[PDB]
DNA sequence: CAACTGAAACCGAGAAAGC
DNA sequence: GCTTTCTCGGTTTCAGTTG
């Protein structure tokens, strides 16, 4: 029992990031923004507030404690999905170099 | 893998300008021509770059498109975030007929 | 945006950590 | 076990510069 599976679904249900949209009806794929950050501007990472999301819920950032460092938020859910049994990458559907990039996944029942 | 790789290409002798600087094996001079300029070989100056993204892998002969300015890219970061390999700016002339960077190893 | 650059952001993968 | 994070060694983009 992890606990990445259910957190990020709820964070696509919820519809409060831009980018994290389903893409079926069934609720078992997803889009998600991967837009490279600029030199110390994350703004235009649409879905920036998802990466801080992860290091709070688990616990890896305390506001007022912890240094900010989105970087670091964007890898740790990188390794975490990559990692996950739960989730696999549907390359031939992801979307890199576009004006609105996203990354595709598909939820493994 | 770099440190390594880059002993071998010096020692091996196939890349004209790259060559030991003392007897130690420990400080190397490493061509660095400008790819514009009039006094440029695409074969001889692009070679240990390629070189590199061969070994690596991000290059494939007969696969991919070249791009030799991506290949100098490559090598150049790698040197500056190795801390196996510091720049003796001091000896690198850059602004002459034959440029060349000067590179000490750490053991 | 041709070639080029330093610095920052980025990456996969194995080891380490945590549960 | 069973899942996330840390560490490593380069790699690629960012925001310009001609290094």
């Amino acid at each position: 029992n992890g606990k990445l599976r259910q957190w990020l679904i709820d964070q696509i249900d919820s519809g409060k990031y831009p980018g994290l949209v389903w893409e079926n009806e069934e609720k078992s794929i997803f889009r998600i923004p991967w837009k490279h950050a600029g030199k110390q501007d994350y703004n235009r990472e649409e879905d920036a507030a998802l990466f801080k999301a992860w290091a709070l819920f688990k616990g890896k950032f305390r506001e007022g404690i912890d240094k900010p460092d989105p970087p670091t938020w964007k890898t740790r859910l990188r390794c975490a999905l990559n990692k996950s049994n739960d989730f696999e990458e549907l390359v031939e559907r992801s979307q890199l170099d576009i004006s609105d990039p996203y990354k595709v996944y598909r939820i493994v029942p």
